[PDB]
């Protein structure tokens, strides 16, 4: 046992790509809040859990808060919940089991959820021909947004 007051903090890091994980993203939604994950197919995949981690409960896809396991899932989406969130803080644990037993657990991965634009409305009537004026905005006062099509 060298176990000790020794700081040495060995890597590990990160390895880039050609096996099998999951990732977490949240895109091409609605007007209403979501999430989403993406998963890399295998042999034999299995349970992969996830979880908030806060002193109260950020999000929830239940009434209270809530975990969501699923197995063999390779691309869905899930919803979340209210409170004042800016970017929540989920903990996913994949246990793949493609070999007798691989683990990727506890990609401590913080996802954001907020709009990125914001958009205001007005209407102009005239007799029988009907026009919009769409105010567009970003939502944050100091990051910009750019734009590929309306």
């Amino acid at each position: 046992c060298k176990e000790s007051t020794k700081v040495l903090v060995k890597q590990a890091h990160n390895l880039n790509l050609g096996e099998y994980a999951l990732e977490l993203k949240s895109v091409q939604s609605d007007a209403l809040e979501s999430l989403q994950v993406e998963v890399e197919v295998q042999k034999n995949i299995g349970n992969m859990k996830n979880l908030p981690v806060s002193f109260s409960m950020d999000e929830i896809q239940a009434r209270k808060r809530y975990n969501t396991p699923f197995e063999n899932v390779r691309l869905e989406y899930y919803l979340l919940d209210q409170i004042t969130a800016f970017d929540l803080i989920i903990k996913t644990s994949f246990t793949k089991k493609n070999d007798q037993g691989t683990f990727g657990e506890t990609k401590k991965v913080r996802i954001q959820c907020y709009l990125q634009l914001s958009v205001s409305v007005e209407d102009i009537f005239k007799k029988d021909i009907f026009f919009f004026k769409f105010l567009l905005n970003s939502s944050v006062r100091e990051e910009p947004v750019i734009l590929y099509s309306s």
